């Protein structure tokens, strides 16, 4: 069993005895004191509890597969000319087959961001949406997968133009720097203030204009839980055994701050909202909709229209306003600004840190 061009063969059939591919595994960073913490890599204890969560790591692995297939993939055609919603759903269609789409037990962890230019997150298409990647456009590509809850976040630019070739760079090395400065004990401060101090050691000229890389200091890495994309600890307290986190960094050329812009097309359900009866027939109904599809996984607009659901929208705002469901609308810097992200998924074992969405391309 081999993956076809274009990808169709789901992930599950290409690995018969349900193993699949470990990311790249590293030693813990030397400790605060200077001693090693290669310890865990041979410790029994370390081994044994590693091995307990075994099925854990294993369901990440299998949805960081699935991610690496589809983003090279898309790697291959994406092109200015096609529409935003050409774009996303030509990714999602492949993501649906590669991750086995099964209810709530496998499928797409959030909505395809593809987010523009000064647009940094939380961008996709509604219906109706006619833009038109163009061949100057900055465009960020984020999507997710997910094995029972088990969420790959995981992310990186795409563009056309060399000019923004610096800026990429100084992103992906500002990434790097986060993910290699994690780990268990590790203060969530310091992995931060080494994602700066590479960022801003970068300086790019775009259209003849100058800039020093900034980091963009609203938008953080986060741990991450079961069908919880953010579990509340946020990359600016320490990391621990056995937790989950997206390291990301966002390089901008603009103010280094986002705010809320343009139309919302993400929403996702309050994780600590318990049952709220609702009568009101089409809310009622639409959060039925939203409980039975996506539970506390994000969605977007466009999927529920996939799933044939009309005149939802006053139904949607009264969820809003009900605080059941949140919006997240799309996160820009001033206009004129260019924006850079690249993101990976960490596995905090209790034997070693991995990065379990690195592939052959980022
Ligand atoms: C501090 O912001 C938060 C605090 C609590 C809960 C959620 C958020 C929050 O911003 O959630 C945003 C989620 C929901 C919509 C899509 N979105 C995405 C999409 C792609 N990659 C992502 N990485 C993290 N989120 N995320
Ligand atoms: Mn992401
Ligand atoms: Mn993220």
């Amino acid at each position: 069993k081999v993956q076809t061009d274009p990808p169709s063969v789901p992930i599950c059939d290409l690995y018969p005895n349900g193993v699949f591919p470990k990311g790249q595994e590293c030693e813990y960073p030397p400790t605060q004191d200077g001693r090693t913490a290669a310890w865990r890599t041979t410790s029994e204890e370390k081994k044994a509890l590693d091995q307990a969560s075994e099925e854990i790591w294993n369901d990440f692995r299998e949805a960081a597969e699935a991610h690496r297939q589809v983003r090279k993939y898309v790697m291959s055609w994406i092109k200015p000319g096609m529409t935003m919603i050409e774009i996303c759903e030509k990714l999602e269609d492949c993501s649906r087959k590669l991750i086995k789409e099964n209810g709530l037990n496998a499928g797409l962890a959030f909505p395809t961001g593809c987010s523009l230019n000064n647009c940094a997150a939380h961008y996709t298409p509604n219906a109706g949406d006619t833009t038109v990647l163009q061949y100057d456009d900055i465009c960020k590509i984020d999507f997710g997968t997910h094995i029972s809850g088990r969420i790959i976040d995981c992310a990186f630019t795409v563009t056309f133009n060399p000019k923004y070739d610096t800026l990429l760079k100084a992103v992906k090395d500002a990434t790097n720097t986060g993910i290699k400065c994690a780990g268990i004990d590790v203060r969530l401060c310091d992995v931060g203030e080494a994602i700066q101090e590479v960022m801003e050691s970068y300086e790019v000229e775009i259209d003849g204009k100058t800039y020093q890389v900034k980091p963009i200091r609203n938008l953080n890495g986060h741990s991450i839980g079961q069908y919880r994309i953010h579990a509340g600890k946020t990359v600016p307290t320490r990391m621990e055994e056995g937790e989950v986190y997206a390291i990301e960094t966002f390089g901008s050329t603009g103010k280094g701050v986002v705010h809320d812009d343009m139309e919302c097309s993400h929403y996702m359900k309050n994780f600590d909202v318990g049952h709220v009866p609702i009568r009101l027939p089409r809310t009622k109904h639409l959060l039925n909709v939203i409980n039975e599809n996506f539970g506390t996984l994000a969605f977007c607009r466009r999927w529920l229209d996939r799933l044939g659901e009309s005149k939802y929208l006053m139904a949607l705002k009264n969820l809003c306003d009900l605080g059941i469901v949140d919006p997240y609308p799309p996160l820009c810097d001033i206009k004129g600004s260019y924006t850079a992200q690249f993101e990976h998924t960490i596995l905090l074992r209790p034997t070693c840190k991995e990065v379990v969405s690195r592939g052959d391309d980022y």
